[PDB]
């Protein structure tokens, strides 16, 4: 394939509205419950099939989380006044990230299952995000995830789930295979940019051609600082908006790759599908919903990774089209699908939109009193969106961390 | 035809953003020039062909305006301090409205041509808006306009244009034929609502079937107060937005009619194309652009005719689709195409979007100093928009009242 990417332009991004009640995340209460007092969780990945369906197994719902320990009694986090520096502990989570699983009969009130992989199985100590796929009714699972530092590679590891009346166990995740890394012609490398982004596999079977593909976060290849913000990247901005400052340093994209067959053992990279040069450096955790004859491609991004001269909220953005290879259109004209409320701009992150319309996210920082705030590291209230053509609309909210099964699979 | 209308819902209208720089009219300077110190003008109607092309004749650009005299020395407008009450004179224009024409070799600096029709030719003293159509290269014109009070009827009157090196004359507009009025089953009548809207013919030849049609402003038929704001009219509003108050009293729609042949002597009304029940009472001066395989249907509306619980600016709104009979989608997700800036919310009105992308409007009220303001009754700066799929983007601004010809027609 040699398709041209869809450009999310600066003029599109000028339409972002942080004050639109149809695209704003409901406020999180400062009295939120926490799902564990021994671990933090953040990016959450429901067990699913390749067509997107979120599944239970023998009546058990299952989710994976990036996870790190809480250290409330560790001297390295106790300050000179003996106060626990929970902000520092929370910020240190990324370097200690490991994949854990949780299970529940109800889709909430999650029971901790522990590590997916034994320590030392992963080629990198950090285990960053991806997707767990239930392959069949024998309980075989492929976990697609990101190995980071040194380098960054999308990888997979095969294992299995077994259950009983007492709970769920994931086991036999012992051999990680790296699948691919940034190439330097389509996706930017560490050599081209020490802060390059390359991560977050989201595999699926295409509803039109029946092949196995994945989307992932990349950056547009090229030496940092060399990218052109030209007419296509600027788009039809209004008078006064022609100066882009240092916008060339923001080069996020959603990448695509195709498996050479349905085993997903070996992959070919394909050119970027959606590019945000001059607009935002991060289009993270891309994923699809396939509904009404359309491809809805969602991705999460941050207020602080926008280019100079633009502003937008942390939250989830989206692009829609009728063909896998595009062209796509920005959802709601600007691209924004669900943004945090400007009064609590960092309350939630890592929205995962599931085909039943429910969106899960985790709680990051919620203001309390004065300039004071509470750190979450726990699931936020799930909220439903509905999609109508190229637009979306937020609907009602559900319990903290509610991720119900769309289908139950009984093991053979 | 029995097609279902496209509904512009309350949830769509919740997306309106008065602060979007890609959809905001440039600010009008309080030092604007006035095109006449003897008449006010407002709604402006360029001479055009049925395919939308704005035309000059023998090198002369021609526009029609609704027009009323200025009365700066009339005792009825001089207050007890001898100050001229220009606000009252300006507000009294509607009851004195008459169709005048203007001409220019440059598309600006308009020369006054005087009345189109002699007094007493029109069945009603008020001559309200419509469209002047150049029928052929012999200089035959059909003027479609609105006869109001008593009642409201869409009407037409045939005449001709002749020119010389000295200027333009329109003449022989002597026999007005009323074409149709509100029926009571599709469009609301005076009996159903003393404030019913029915006006503003915009005729065109359909690019797909070659028939002559027109759009116009209507209201959805039914007794005032009886209309249902149900699930379709509310749309997928977010939590907290379910109460609609008195929204059932706002029932604007864009109507459509088809000529029984290309003479446009006799017409059949068709069901509403776009309805705004529970959203806005006024979808005025509807008109099309046909571009990129799509129908772009523009209409002007007011801040003050929105239903309870919604807010939006005076300006032009739009809907886009691939088929004359729909369904259509709201432009820019909310419907807003060009809104007045919230600092000058009443600076311009009656946007007419022409197929070269230029938009003409008139100046209404521009703030000066304190709670003080200046009344216009003259043309505003023309501004260009570009259309890209279901979105629009404001571009550069031009001189006051610049309405250049897209094509010149030499008379035979």
């Amino acid at each position: 394939i040699n398709y041209e990417p869809t450009v999310w332009s600066r003029a599109d991004a000028l339409k972002v509205n942080e004050n639109d009640p149809t695209t704003t995340q409901p406020l999180v209460s400062a009295d939120f419950p926490v799902m564990s007092d021994t671990v933090f969780i953040w990016d959450t990945m429901p067990l699913r099939e390749l067509d997107g369906t979120v599944v239970s197994v023998n009546g058990w719902s299952v989710i994976l989380t990036l996870t790190a320990d809480r250290h409330p009694d560790d001297p390295q986090y106790l300050d000179a006044n003996g106060r626990y520096d929970i902000k520092r502990d929370w910020e240190d989570r990324h370097g200690r990230a490991r994949m854990c699983y949780w299970y529940s009969r109800t889709g909430k009130d999650w029971i901790f299952g522990g590590r997916v992989m034994a320590e030392g199985v992963s080629p990198t100590t950090r285990e960053w995000a991806g997707t767990p796929i239930l392959l069949n009714d024998k309980g075989d699972i492929d976990l697609y995830y990101t190995c980071v530092t040194p380098g960054a590679a999308i990888a997979k590891v095969r294992g299995r789930i077994v259950t009983s009346d007492q709970g769920v166990e994931l086991k036999d995740f012992t051999q990680v295979k790296k699948l691919f890394e940034a190439d330097g012609t389509y996706y930017q490398t560490e050599a081209q940019n020490s802060s390059w982004n390359f991560r977050d596999p989201s595999p699926f079977i295409d509803p039109n051609d029946g092949k196995l593909y994945m989307v992932f976060e990349g950056n547009v290849a090229g030496e940092r600082g060399s990218h052109t913000v030209g007419a296509a990247e600027l788009g039809p901005v209004p008078p006064g908006h022609e100066d882009v400052g240092g916008a060339r340093f923001q080069v996020g994209c959603i990448g695509l790759a195709v498996a050479k067959d349905l085993s997903g053992e070996e992959w070919e990279i394909l050119p970027p599908l959606v590019t945000a040069v001059g607009v935002n450096d991060q289009t993270e955790r891309p994923h699809y919903i396939f509904q009404d004859g359309k491809y809805y491609l969602f991705t999460i991004s941050h207020k602080f990774t926008y280019a100079e001269g633009l502003t937008g909220p942390d939250g989830v953005y989206g692009f829609v089209g009728e063909h896998l290879f595009g062209p796509y259109r920005p959802m709601n004209a600007s691209g924004l699908v669900l943004g945090n409320p400007p009064e609590q701009p960092f309350q939630t992150y890592s929205h995962c939109v599931m085909p039943n319309g429910l969106v899960t996210s985790f709680i990051d920082s919620v203001p309390t009193d004065g300039e004071d705030y509470r750190i979450g590291g726990t699931e936020a209230p799930t909220v439903r969106i509905v999609l109508k053509g190229d637009r979306s609309f937020v609907q009602e909210e559900y319990d903290y961390g509610y991720i119900p099964a769309m289908k139950d699979v009984q093991l053979s």
